[PDB]
């Protein structure tokens, strides 16, 4: 789809068997998830924002899909106010920034 | 032009008479500028993200050149790590998300 940016660009993802709503967001890095419990084993990250540093637990190999879109891959998971889809899953559902 | 985003979405603006290095973000609401003199009154505000929120000021109707393309909004100005043109700009010039 095309999707324009009057409103925030949020869809609809499934990870762990359940739905939730996530930002397209072409300005970070990595896709970052609010607090929920995934399987394996994760390794520290330190990821910096806008106000500052927050700590987070890494994930890889991650099934996702994202507005219909299969994805694998890594997944932080962490206190973030929303949940975020990054540029390393952007680039596996193929999306691009247009003008 | 199409951005792909293997890289970070970098591009070149001109603001209150400076080139600048920004990038297109479509997780951020507005626009969020480094530290810089602007002319006209402004307002305090407080921006919320990852790690906390962070005091601004708040310009409005400000002329950006984004990639040569002329936009007018609200600009904010802080603390921030880097320039960010959010969806308040993106919108003015007719970038959209495709996937
Ligand atoms: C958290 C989002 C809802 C909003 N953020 C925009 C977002 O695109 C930022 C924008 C951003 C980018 C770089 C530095 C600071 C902020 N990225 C970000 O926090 O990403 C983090 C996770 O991936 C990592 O790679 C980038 C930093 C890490 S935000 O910077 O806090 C923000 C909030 C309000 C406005 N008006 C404008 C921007």
């Amino acid at each position: 789809p095309q999707i324009t940016l009057w409103k925030r660009p949020l869809v609809t993802i499934k990870i762990g068997g359940q739905l939730k709503e996530a930002l397209l967001d072409t300005g970070a890095d990595d896709t970052i998830i609010e607090e929920m419990s995934l399987p394996g084993r994760w390794k520290p990250k330190m990821v910096g924002g806008i106000g500052g540093f927050i700590k987070v637990r890494q994930y890889d190999q991650i099934i996702i899909e994202i507005a219909g879109h299969k994805a694998i891959g890594t997944v932080l998971v962490g206190p973030t106010p929303i949940n975020i889809i990054g540029r390393n899953l952007l680039t596996q559902i193929g999306a691009t920034l247009n003008f």
